[PDB]
């Protein structure tokens, strides 16, 4: 089964939401068996948590499921064939771990109006609300990419 997990800090607000939503999004497409799909952040700070309530809020605001349990990038993430980094951050840490460039991609290099430079995904956390949405609407407008690298994949 391929793998994609989502990658940011905490694990409670840029990558459960990437991954509660690309999930949901490929149970519609019926390749929910087909492909994994987790999250994890690069810090241990919350480990154990459920997603931040502002993020479930959105995320039930948008028709997404909200359950998640918040967990540090382990030998499982790592293992992915693909690690969605939420920011440039995220991405050189997981680079310096010793996951190849390939392997390494900035969520919102998956937008189709991306260039070769890839935007980060802005933390949320210390925002209010329409932040939270923001963060959703940036997530949405990058996945359509994350899909087509997937149909790709399932080919081989
Ligand atoms: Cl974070």
């Amino acid at each position: 089964p391929l793998h994609v997990t989502f990658v940011c800090t905490g694990n409670i607000c840029r990558s459960p939401m990437a991954e509660k939503m690309f999930a949901q999004q490929l149970r519609h497409r019926g390749l929910g068996d087909a492909v994994r799909v987790t999250s994890a952040g690069t810090g241990n700070w919350h480990v154990g948590s459920c997603a931040d309530e502002r993020a479930a809020g959105v995320l039930r605001a948008h028709g997404y499921p909200t359950d998640h349990r918040a967990a540090q990038v382990g030998t499982e993430h790592l293992a992915a064939d693909l690690l969605v980094a939420l920011d440039r951050n995220h991405a050189r840490l997981l680079r310096q771990l010793g996951v190849e460039a390939a392997r390494v991609r900035m969520l919102r290099s998956f937008d189709p109006r991306s260039g070769t430079h890839a935007l980060d995904v802005e933390d949320p956390y210390y925002g209010d609300h329409s932040d939270f949405e923001e963060v959703f609407a940036v997530i949405e407008s990058a996945l359509p990419g994350l899909h087509d690298w997937v149909d790709e994949r399932l080919a081989r």
